[PDB]
C-alpha cells in the first residue's frame, strides 16, 4: 500500500490548474505514491504576499492532520522557494513529511530540471524516513534543509545551497541521508499556525558604501514593526545609520542585525554594534530574507527583544 | 634590486600605517615600503568622497616614477567596492592590490600579518603588471572586479564565482587564469576626469516587498537604484509600476540580485527591459552594481550605454 | 570547575618549525614537543585544566596501523579515566582524517574527542595552530561536544571525524567535508547546525578494546589505460581488502575486471570508491554488478576513508553482506 | 551562414539508456548512435551545420592510450579541413578531464574543440544530455571559443579543458575547476568571465601529428600504511613514469622514498601529485627534497591530469629539469 501524497500547487516555471497538468504530465509518480493535487495560489514567487503564506500555511495544517495524508509536497516558483520553506518550518506543528519543490529551468525547456525534481519531492514525502527532519527542499538530486537553504546560484541547476550542507540525497526514488538538523522546527516548534492570525509587517534594508538611514525611516514610516538590516560583513552599521536605529527602537521598531555575506559564517552578538545597550537583536546565520520570516513569526508570539534573540538562537 | 611600494592606509583592524609596517619587518626583504595614512575609518561608514579622495590619490602615486606599486589596507567590509571602484577608474598598468584581515593583529592566528605580506609581494611582482586590481587574502590572487566577501568571520571570506586567478605562496605568485572584462589601462573612465560621484541607493527584493524604499531612496537624491531583487533580478508585481515610474522620472533602474554564488541576470527574461528601459547588472551584486552604475553615470545616462557597460566591465 | 583535557601529541606542522616567519611552507614537521605546544597558548589556561602526553612524534604520511592501535588504545585508557573530561589528539593534517575517523569507529566513548593540526608552523607568520589548538580544547571541553563523535577543529568550524577531508593544499581551509561542517567554534564558543547522521562511538558495533592487529588493506587507482598490475601485486603481498579508487561512480576498466573477480574468488574483499571526492556517492549495482561478483561499494567515503572502514569491518566479519551493511551505516 | 560542426562520438552516458524514465542512475552507457544523438536535438540545425562521425563505442573508464589516439588523430585531420569550422566530441564522464586535457596539449589549432557528456542517459526524466550537446555545438561555432584552448560544456558552463575534473557524483554539476569556470553557456549565447593563462593548443610544444605511440604512466595512492609494493610493480611492468598520488603536498612515506629514489636512479620519473584535489598546488621541495633526488612535482595538476601531461611531455624529452618546466607551464 503506497502513500498518499497531497501536492499543494503555487505557481512557478515547474507547472511545465498547473497540479492538474503535473499530475497528468508526470505519470511516474504512481509507481511511487497515490497523488492528488489543489491549486492553493496561481504566482510567480517574487509576488508571493503574507497573506498568501497564511493561506498556504493554514492549508498544510488541515491536510497534515488528515489521517487520509501520509506527507505534503508544494510546488512553488524558485525565487521565494526559500522563504516558503522556512516558514512553514516553522509553523507546522507536524511530523509529516513536508518537501518544498521548485525548477530552475523553464518547465518546457531543454533539459528541464523540474519533472525529476518532482518525482524526487514525491519519493521524500513518502519515505519513513522524512518523518520528524523538518521541512525539506529536494532540488539538484539533493536533500537539503528548509530551514538554511538558499537560492544561491542563478541559472543554475545546483542553485540551492545550505552553508551546513545538504542532509541526504535523493536517487532513483532512495533516500541517503548523512546529517540531521539541529536547530527547532514543525514538532518542537513553539510556534503554531493554527493560532496565527495575522502576521506583523516586517521590511528589509540594504547596506552598503554611502548609505544613508532613508530606506529605514521610510520603511518604518509605512509599517514595518522590525527592519531586517542587511549589513556588510558582520552586521556592520555605518555611523550615519547606527542614530535612526536607536530612534526607530525607541519608537518600538525591533531591529535585526543580518548581512549580504551569506555563503557561510554568522552574525555574533555585540561583535560590531552595542547590541545590548541599544535593545537590537542578531540574526545569527540566517539571510535578510530569512530572518524577515522568522522574525515576522515570532512577533506574533513576542515583543521581547531577549526572547526574539533566543529565538533567532535556537531556530 | 627592490620594487618601490606605497601603503595606503584607509582602516580596518588590519589595524597607523607606520604601526603595521613595522609589524611585519620581513616586509624589508620584498621591497621598499613606504606608508602613508590616507584615512582611519571602519569600512562600512566610507562615504563617496572617501572613495573620490582614495582614487584620486593612487592616481597621483601611479604618475610618480618612485612608485612600483600600491597596496591599499582596508576594512573587510566594503573591501570589495573599493577594489572594484579603483579597477574601473585607475589608468594605470602598475599593481594596485587591496588587502584586509578577517580577524584583529591583535587576535590569535590573525591572517593580517602574512596577507599584508602577501599584498606588498603581489605588489612588486612583475606577472601583477596589467592585471588590474588585486585582492590578495587567504594566500590567493583575487580581482578585485568580483570578488566578495561571501563568508563571516572565517579566513576564506572572500571569493569570487569565476574563481580565483591566482595563489601567492612564500612571496612567489602563481597564475592560473586571465581577466577577461575591462579594467585600468583599457577602461574608458579615468578618476583624473572625475570631480563629482552620482548618487546611487541599493533597495531590497523579498515576499511581501512594496514600492516604499525605492520610492524614498529617489524622494531623497538617488539617481539611479539598484534592485536586490530575489532569483534572476526578479521584481514583485507590488513594485513595476513604481520603478517605471520613477525611470520616466530620469532614475535608473538597475536589476542585481541577491543570489551571489554563481549565474547572472539576464536581460528581457524576468521583466521587459527594452519597454521599460531598464538595465541588468549582469554577474554584479548589488553593491557591486552600484559602483559600476555611479561611475558609468559620470560619463553617460544613456540606458543603453549603460547596458553595454554592465556588460563589459 | 574547568574541564580536564589532555592533549595527545603525535607529530605533524602544528608541531612544526621554519628558519624565518617567511616560511610558511618549506618547514620541518613534527619538531615541537606537547609541553612547547601547550607553552604556546597560555590563554588554554583560562578554558581547561590541561596537560600533555607524547605519544609518538612523526610526520603523518608515514603512519603505520601499529600507531593507529597504539594512539587508539591510550585514548581508551585516558576515555576510561574519572579523571578525564575531553581529549585532543595533534596530528599531521596529510593523515589526520584517516586518524579521526578510525577513532570515530573503534572509541565507544561519549567523550569529546577532538582531533587537530595545522596548515602553517607556529613559527611562520600568521600560523593558525595556535587558534585551531585553543579550539580543540575548548570544543573538548564543552557539553555540547558529548555524544557527537569524533571532532575535527580547524579554521572555526567544528567537523565531523568521518567525513571531513583534506581538500584544499597550502590554505587553512583545507579540511572540507561533502555534507558541511557541522558547527563553528568561535571566540571558545561553539555554535551548532548539524547532528550526526551515521553510526559513531557509543553506537559503534567495534572497540578498539577488541583489536589486537588491523587487516591489512591497500589502494589502487583508477584511470585511463589502467591495468590489474596494481591490483594484483598489492594482493600477492598481503592485502586482505582492495580498495579501488575509480574513476566516476566507482568504474572499473573491462582490463581490471577479470583480475577483481579472481581476486574476490581467492578472499580479497574488493571494494569499489572513487576519486571523484566533493560529492555524491558509489551506487551498489550502478557501474558494475556488485551482487553477482560479490563486491561492496564505499558509499561516499573516499579511498583512504574507505579503507579504515574495511580494516575496521574486517576485524569482525568476512561476509561482503556484511560488510556492505557497515559501509552504509558508518 | 551557419558555421560547419563536426561532431565526433566516443560513447558515454550521452549515448546511454536506462530500462525507465526514473532510471536516471542505473542503465547502459554507450548503446546510442551519433546519427541518433543528433536527431534527439533537432534544434542543433538552428544554430549550425551538424554532421556526426562514429570514432568508437566505448565506456570511458576503458579508454586505453590507442583511443586517445586515434581520437587526437582524428580530431587532428578535421581541424586541418577549411570545410571545418568547430568540433564537438561527446563522451564518457569518467575520464572526460583526461581527453580534454589531452586534446588541450597536442592539438595546434585556434578553432573550437569542445568535450561533453551527460550525467544522465537521454531516456531519463530530465536528462541534461541534449542540453549539453546543444550548448556544446553553440560554443564550438561561436567566434569567442576561437583561441580559447579545448573547452567542456556542461552544467550551462564553460570549463577549460585543462583542469576541469570530475568532481560530484551523480549530480550534473559533476564537473569542477579549482580555478573557477571560465564562463557560461545559456540561450546558445557564450559568456565569458575569465581567460586561460596556461599554455594550450597553437601555443603549445606538443603536436599530435609527431606522436607515434604514448609512454606507459601509470599511478599509485598515498595512505596511511602504504608501503613501496604497487610503484615497484608498476615500474616491473613498464610504467616509465610514475604519478605518486600523495597526501597533503605530494607527501612520501618513508616506507616508500627509498623505493622512489631507486627508481629514479634506474631511469623511471617520479612525479608528485595529491588526492587534495579542490585547491592549492604541490610545492617544489616542501615536503621532498626533489632537487636532491631529481624528481618533479605536478603543482595543480590531479594525478589522472599529472598523467596525461607526463605522457605528452616524455615524448619530446627525459630532463627531469624539462619536465618540471612543462609542468609549470601547461
Ligand atoms: N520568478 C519566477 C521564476 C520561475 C521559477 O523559478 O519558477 C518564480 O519564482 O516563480
Ligand atoms: N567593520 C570593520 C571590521 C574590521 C575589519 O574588517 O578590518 C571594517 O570593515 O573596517
Ligand atoms: N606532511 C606532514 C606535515 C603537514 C601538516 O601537518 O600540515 C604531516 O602530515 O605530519
Ligand atoms: N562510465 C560511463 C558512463 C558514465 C558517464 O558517461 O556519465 C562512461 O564514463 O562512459
Amino acid at each position: 500500500k503506497l502513500a498518499n501524497v497531497v501536492i499543494l500547487a503555487t505557481g512557478g516555471t515547474i507547472a511545465g490548474l498547473g497540479v492538474d497538468k503535473l499530475i497528468a504530465g508526470v505519470p511516474e509518480l504512481a509507481d511511487i505514491a497515490n497523488v492528488r493535487g489543489e491549486q492553493v495560489m496561481q504566482i510567480a514567487s517574487e509576488s508571493i504576499s503574507n497573506d498568501d503564506l497564511l493561506k498556504l500555511g493554514k492549508r498544510v495544517a488541515e491536510l497534515a492532520e488528515s489521517k487520509d495524508v501520509d506527507g505534503i509536497v508544494i510546488t512553488h516558483g524558485t525565487d521565494t522557494l526559500e522563504e516558503t520553506a522556512f516558514f512553514l518550518n516553522l509553523v507546522e506543528k507536524t511530523d509529516k513529511p513536508i518537501v518544498v519543490v521548485g525548477s530552475m529551468r523553464p518547465g518546457t525547456a531543454m533539459s528541464a530540471d523540474g519533472m525529476l525534481n518532482l518525482y524526487n519531492a514525491v519519493a521524500v514525502a513518502s519515505d519513513k524516513q522524512s518523518r520528524g527532519k523538518g521541512v525539506l527542499v529536494t532540488m539538484n538530486d539533493e536533500i537539503q534543509s528548509g530551514r538554511d537553504v538558499s537560492k544561491a546560484v542563478n541559472i543554475k541547476t545546483e542553485a540551492f545551497k545550505s552553508a551546513w550542507g545538504p542532509m541526504g540525497m535523493v536517487v532513483e526514488g532512495k533516500s541517503y541521508w548523512f546529517r540531521l538538523p539541529a536547530k527547532r522546527h514543525t514538532v518542537n516548534s513553539e510556534f503554531d499556525i493554527k493560532q496565527i492570525s495575522s502576521l506583523p509587517q516586517v521590511d528589509i534594508a540594504y547596506g552598503y558604501g554611502n548609505v544613508t538611514d532613508t530606506a529605514y525611516k521610510a520603511l518604518a514610516q509605512n509599517g514595518a514593526k522590525a527592519l531586517i538590516h542587511a549589513g556588510t560583513g558582520n552586521g556592520s552599521v555605518s555611523s550615519r545609520v547606527v542614530p535612526a536605529l536607536q530612534e526607530l527602537r525607541k519608537n518600538g521598531v525591533q531591529i535585526i542585525r543580518s548581512s549580504h555575506v551569506n555563503q557561510g559564517g554568522f552574525v555574533l552578538r555585540n561583535a560590531e554594534q552595542p547590541d545590548d545597550k541599544n535593545d537590537w537583536v542578531v540574526a545569527h546565520d540566517l539571510n535578510p530574507q530569512k530572518a524577515r520570516i522568522l522574525a515576522m513569526v515570532a512577533m506574533t508570539k513576542t515583543q521581547d527583544s531577549k526572547e526574539l534573540q533566543r529565538i533567532f538562537w535556537e531556530y
